[PDB]
């Protein structure tokens, strides 16, 4: 995890998001599913919270793009760049680019979308690769058995929470 110059930080809790292009591969709700599942990822680690619109510009506005797409990181066919971010803000930041030049799958199979939806959100969200082999913002890819009880390392929380915090138990004290 990592901050920035200014701190990355959302001034809302209610954050927006919306995919504004799929994946000749998997089925549309199918890859929003990625997100709803990247988003969820870190609604459990952070108090925010996240919603699709069906029309307009939402915060997080997730496109994919093959080869060259704007700026300065050229896409190129299947394997390395799995999908980028960019820290938060206007413009280029805030959104996430994966590659649409590869294949994606719902599970532990191809290469996980969702998997690899909440590495690059995290760089949406505001942080950056970390210093442990089991998170996901590694950078490098990381599989489990069962990816259905896959988590976020403390690495990886250090910062979401570092720069939020969700509250504390409901039933204490
Ligand atoms: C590209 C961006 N996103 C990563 C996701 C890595 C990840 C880890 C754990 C869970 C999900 C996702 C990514 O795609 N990395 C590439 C390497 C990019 C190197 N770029 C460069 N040198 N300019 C990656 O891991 N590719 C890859 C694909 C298949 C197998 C192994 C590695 C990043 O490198 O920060
Ligand atoms: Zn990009
Ligand atoms: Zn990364």
């Amino acid at each position: 995890f990592r901050t920035f110059p200014g701190i990355p930080k959302w001034r809302k809790t209610h954050l927006t998001y919306r995919i504004v292009n799929y994946t000749p591969d998997l089925p549309k709700d199918a890859v929003d599913s990625a997100v709803e599942k990247a988003l969820k990822v870190w609604e459990e680690v952070t108090p925010l919270t996240f919603s699709r619109l069906y029309e307009g510009e939402a915060d997080i506005m997730i496109s994919f793009a093959v080869r060259e797409h704007g700026d300065f990181y050229p896409f190129d066919g299947p394997g390395n760049v799995l999908a980028h971010a960019y820290a938060p803000g206007p413009g280029i930041n805030g959104d996430a680019h994966f590659d649409d030049d590869e294949q994606w799958t719902k599970d532990t199979t191809g290469t996980n979308l969702f998997l690899v939806a909440a590495h690059e959100i995290g760089h949406s969200l505001g942080l950056f690769h970390s210093a442990n082999t089991e998170a996901l913002m590694y950078p490098l890819y990381h599989s489990l058995t069962d990816l259905t009880r896959f988590r976020l390392s403390q690495d990886d929380i250090n910062g979401i929470q570092s720069l939020y915090g969700p509250p504390p138990d409901s039933p204490e004290t």
